């Protein structure tokens, strides 16, 4: 059935503005990550910002057409270092997450959108993993385990692939002489 004058068509459109939002600020936290020599975490904003730019979409191409007026409260601000940029983005996703999604979600079925609540619903979930990222990439700066971890493992050079075995990531790399930010932990995934 159609959406206008529900109170979901403009949960959707609010959930719109914030996530088109998000995807700005995750660019510039990206960018900033790398003034401050963090590489891996630069990817990781600008691929989370991409992905802020789909869950926008998929809840965009639910609007049947028309202006409307919505009122909300969003961050004025800010560009700090790449830890706070961290801890306040994962405050975002928290907040998305917990209240924002779940909330629609619940209205958006009261009102007899099914689909769109199941919508809301796994969109919240990729959130949660979002925040998880944002925490986990913060501690490590925190404690100072970017680079440097306890035992000896395998590092990766972002920008050339080389491999470097050890308890931390190489000052420059040996193949294309990039600075350490470019390394990250070794991973596999399949
Ligand atoms: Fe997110
Ligand atoms: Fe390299
Ligand atoms: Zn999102």
């Amino acid at each position: 059935k159609s959406l206008k004058g529900s109170r979901t068509e403009k949960n959707i459109l609010t959930a719109f503005a914030g996530e088109s939002q998000a995807r700005n600020r995750y660019n510039y936290f990206g960018g900033q990550a790398k003034k401050d020599g963090f590489v891996q975490i630069s990817d990781i904003f600008a691929e989370t910002a991409d992905q802020e730019r789909e869950h926008a979409k998929r809840l965009f191409k639910f609007l049947e057409g028309g202006d409307l007026e919505i009122v909300a409260a969003f961050p004025a601000g800010i560009i700090a270092d790449t830890h706070a940029n961290l801890i306040a983005s994962a405050a975002g996703e928290h907040h998305e997450y917990t209240e924002m999604y779940p909330s629609f979600a619940r209205i958006a079925r009261e009102e007899g959108y099914e689909e769109i609540a199941r919508v809301f619903a796994s969109i919240a979930v990729a959130e949660e993993f979002h925040e998880k990222r944002f925490l986990d990439f913060a501690r490590n700066i925190k404690e100072g385990r970017v680079f440097l971890r306890e035992q000896a493992t395998k590092w990766r050079c972002r920008n050339c692939g080389y491999v470097h075995e050890g308890t931390g990531a190489p000052e420059l790399c040996p193949a294309c002489a990039h600075p350490k930010a470019h390394f990250e932990l070794l991973g596999i995934n399949w």
